């Protein structure tokens, strides 16, 4: 109930909402049902339109039109936006020189230069390039501001997850809108883009900017507009607010547009009928941008134009039918479009099983154009798992494409040639940034980097301390003129043994052998000078990572390797290795086939032992440090230390040989020499998280030896590869992986083929930023380098994404 009795009259827009059922005149009452009678009439005015003419100028004020050309105008607040213009000879502004904003130019009273998100929906990132014609405003705010050629959305690529984690600097598993469509098994409850559910208070987790702001003493504009607020009224209203007095007035400000979006899903992204709204877009941000230069505030603002998610061709003739692949369609649930989530249609049904469902739906078809996957099996860089909200069986959509229950549910529950929601790395998802203002650098291009960065700059611009979350504060002061925050690194917890000669080789009982008792200062000094650390400086080029948890761990060296062994889990944390350009592959010798030596400076009860991989059946083990790579015969006997093995699978073990065996090298030749980080990954709970020993569900069998869930690499070069990467004097140049350790090769299609037509590509989909690694591993990479910290937090969010270059 709202008593819709009360009224708006000097409350249009007001700031605090009303508790009701007091009749409501914020910019959502329309939303709600609940704004009072006079709305429309008084804060929703229209006589006229939104553009003074010749002969409106200094006219006298009548009330009832939408905005003024009066003389009064401009201390009332309430000019349309090009009063000066027509009335007094002003420019545009898209029309003005650009001129830097070296420091804030603000009226009096202002204490700090204000804050406007501009965000459109479905605003691809090509369209900055490919519609730049008719976008002169927005052009001109990218080149004279600071821009990324693109910024890379969160997985779902949808709206509402997008917009929140924005809002929010979280993903959306944690801040829990993980989809436009969402059940919740706790509250027993559904929320639906239509519908008042939406609207309740629990399904939004984390803490948005606009609460960040106001709980420390920031005052912000309420961001959300009902959809039948005119974008023209939406703008004079922030225009509006920008003239309250000084203890009144906002300092962040929300626009948003549903365009292109909108006409995007009816035309496809590119459609003939994507100029206009593109255009009009653009004129709304001319609007805005007379509208700020006539009150004396072009220069005192920071702008942030920004998308949620881009738009790709999709049409009903390219939709997939679960009922092509499941025998029992109507025991299943499915969220259905350019992702799929699939639950058990009731949970009385015993008879469910999520193995067979996934079974039928794995490579059973030639040209399949989805892919099901178990929610903690799907690549590390969507950390898109650890919510009840999501459910346990996901399906990866093909760009292009829709899955669907039944064809019945494409036409009745064609229509539409665009959409979005599809991996977060596909090129036509990826969408814009544009900083503009005072705070913002000058004409700068910068790297492509993730929207869950934002809320941290947001909260550096408006002087906030932004709340725990997923951004990496530092990776974009870049971006900044003045404001940066100057991060420290953190602080090492434990500090490493280093172990030296302690053990005799019968004190072992691993039931290992290795055919190596077929061996002076001429080498005896040198191999003793390996050992302890001669050659750390070639194969540890950024210094050792740090461990920022409480553990006990060696640091072991080697001629070809140097690692950090933790005597808890039995395996190196991490391997540190350089390859040069120049480096050969060898094999392993015959005699060495099954080879596993005790390592005599760390004791029997903290290794691993050959018994148990005999005794485990389904578990055979790997090596880090790559036997094949070994600078020489005598150096090659370290790689077989049991120090240096892990416990893989035997079908993973194709895919682990053959990055080693091969791509390491094809990397060293292309980048001219890697240093290579490699380790194990246990994310038992799938939260992207270093798991506690006791979190640990699977051992080798009969020992105490945890199996990873996943093994990481990091692969570091020199960014002008004209330098070798041992010898780099400027920037850096990472790709990383995060590999899932699985039993099968399920996943790859084309695993029955010779492993250099598909291990490659998985290694691609499961492209990871070094930051991942971190969350997942208790680690600090790159400590020790010439580099700026900011620039290294940088390097740490870089993702290699594998995608053509953005364009044609
Ligand atoms: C991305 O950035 C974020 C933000 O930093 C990272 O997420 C944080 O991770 C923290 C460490 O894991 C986690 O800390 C826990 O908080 C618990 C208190 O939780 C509430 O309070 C906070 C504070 O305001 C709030 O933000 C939380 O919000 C969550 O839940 C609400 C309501 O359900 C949602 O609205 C919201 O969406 C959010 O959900 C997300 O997080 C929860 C987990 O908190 C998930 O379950 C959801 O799926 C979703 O992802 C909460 O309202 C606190 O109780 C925890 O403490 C336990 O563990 C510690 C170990 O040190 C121990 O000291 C305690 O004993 C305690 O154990 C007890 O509970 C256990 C579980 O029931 C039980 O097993 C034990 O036996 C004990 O009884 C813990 O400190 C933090 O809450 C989240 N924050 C957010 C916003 O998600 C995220 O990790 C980052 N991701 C990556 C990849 O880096
Ligand atoms: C992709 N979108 C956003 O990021 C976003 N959208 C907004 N509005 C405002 N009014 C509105 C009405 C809608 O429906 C009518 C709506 O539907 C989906 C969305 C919105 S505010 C905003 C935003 C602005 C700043 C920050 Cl920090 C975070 C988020
Ligand atoms: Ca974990
Ligand atoms: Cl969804
Ligand atoms: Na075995
Ligand atoms: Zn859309």
């Amino acid at each position: 109930w709202t008593a819709t009795s009360g009224s708006c009259k000097g409350r249009c827009f007001e700031l605090q909402e009303v508790g009701p059922p007091d009749c409501r005149c914020d910019n959502l009452c329309k939303s709600y049902s609940s704004c009072c009678h006079d709305f429309d009439e008084l804060c929703l005015k229209t006589a006229r339109g939104w553009e003074c003419t010749k002969d409106r100028c200094g006219e006298v004020r009548n009330e009832e039109n939408a905005c003024h050309c009066s003389e009064d105008c401009l201390s009332r607040g309430d000019c349309c936006t090009n009063y000066q213009v027509v009335c007094k000879g002003e420019s545009h502004w898209v029309d003005d020189d650009c001129e830097e904003i070296k420091v804030p130019e603000c009226p009096a009273g202002f204490v700090r230069p204000p804050l406007i998100i501009f965000s459109v929906d479905g605003f691809r990132a090509s369209y900055m390039k490919k519609g730049s014609k008719v976008m002169p405003n927005i052009e001109k705010l990218r080149s004279c501001g600071t821009h990324a050629p693109y910024m890379r959305p969160v997985y779902p690529t949808k709206t509402f997850p997008n917009l929140y984690t924005l809002a929010t600097g979280l993903y959306p598993e944690s801040h829990g809108i993980v989809g436009n469509s969402m059940y919740d098994p706790v509250f027993d409850a559904s929320f639906h883009l239509r519908g008042r559910e939406k609207f309740n208070h629990r399904w939004w987790g984390g803490q948005p900017l606009w609460i960040t702001a106001t709980k420390q003493g920031v005052r912000a504009g309420t961001f959300f507009w009902s959809v039948s607020i005119p974008h023209e009224r939406r703008i004079l209203t922030i225009l509006q607010w920008l003239s309250l007095p000084d203890n009144e007035r906002p300092s962040v400000y929300a626009f948003y547009s549903e365009q292109p979006d909108f006409s995007g899903h009816k035309y496809g992204p590119f459609g003939p009928e994507m100029t206009n709204p593109l255009r009009e877009i653009d004129k709304t941000v001319g609007q805005l941008m007379d509208g700020l230069k006539q009150l004396r505030l072009h220069r005192c603002v920071n702008v942030i134009f920004v998308g949620d998610h881009g738009m790709e061709d999709v049409t009903c003739d390219r939709t997939e039918f679960l009922s092509n692949y499941l025998t029992n369609v109507d025991d299943i649930t499915l969220v259905p479009g350019t992702l799929g989530r699939i639950r058990a249609k009731s949970i009385n049904n015993s008879k469910y099983d999520p193995k067979t469902i996934i079974a039928a739906l794995t490579c059973k078809k030639p040209d399949q154009h989805f892919k099901p996957y178990m929610k903690q099996h799907l690549p590390k860089r969507l950390h898109y798992a650890n919510n009840r909200r999501i459910e346990d069986i996901h399906l990866l959509v093909d760009r292009r494409w829709h899955v669907a229950r039944k064809p019945l549910d494409v036409y009745k529950k064609c229509f539409f040639q665009g959409d979005h929601g599809f991996d977060n790395k596909v090129n036509s998802m990826q969408t814009v940034f544009v900083g503009y203002g005072p705070t913002f650098k000058y004409r700068t291009k910068v790297p492509p980097f993730e929207n869950i960065e934002l809320y941290n700059v947001m909260c550096d611009l408006l002087g906030l301390k932004p709340a725990p979350n997923n951004g990496t504060h530092g990776s974009l002061n870049h971006l900044l003129r003045t404001n940066t925050f100057r991060p420290t690194m953190p602080d090492e917890v434990s500090r490493p043994n280093y172990p030296g000669i302690m053990y005799l080789q019968s004190e072992f009982d691993l039931g290992c052998t290795c055919d190596d008792k077929v061996e002076n200062k001429l080498e005896e000094l040198n191999k003793r000078l390996h050992t302890k650390g001669s050659t750390k400086e070639r194969h540890l080029l950024y210094g050792r990572p740090a461990v920022l948890y409480r553990t006990s761990y060696d640091i072991l060296y080697h001629t070809d390797f140097e690692s950090g062994y933790s005597e808890i889990f039995l395996m190196p944390l991490w391997t540190s290795y350089t390859i040069s350009k120049q480096a050969e592959v060898s094999s392993i010798p015959e005699h060495l086939t099954n080879c596993v030596r005790p390592d005599v400076r760390v004791s029997p009860g903290f290794s691993q032992n050959c018994l148990a991989y005999k005794n485990d059946k389904q578990m055979s083990y790997g090596f880090l440090f790559p036997p094949y790579l070994s600078s020489s015969p005598e150096a090659k006997y370290d790689a077989f230390l049991v120090t240096n093995m892990v416990p893989m699978y035997p079908a993973f073990k194709r895919v682990w040989a053959y990055f080693q065996r091969v791509l390491v090298k094809k990397y060293a030749s292309e980048r001219n020499g890697v240093n290579v980080i490699s380790g194990p990954i246990f994310d038992y709970n799938y939260d992207g998280l270093r798991d506690t020993e006791d979190e640990i569900k699977q051992y080798v069998e009969g020992s105490s030896i945890p199996v990873p869930t996943h093994y990481y690499s990091i692969i570091t070069s020199c960014l002008d590869f004209t330098q070798p990467a041992d010898k780099c004097d400027g920037p850096l140049s990472v790709s990383s992986f995060i590999l899932p350790h699985r039993p099968d090769n399920d996943e790859s299609c084309n695993s029955s083929e010779d492993e250099s037509k598909w291990v490659e590509e998985l290694m691609k989909m499961h492209t990871a930023r070094v930051r991942d690694i971190e969350h997942l591993t208790g680690l600090d990479f790159y400590r020790k380098t010439s580099r700026s910290y900011s620039e290294i937090l940088t390097l740490k969010t870089y993702l290699h994404t594998y995608e053509s270059e953005i364009g044609g």
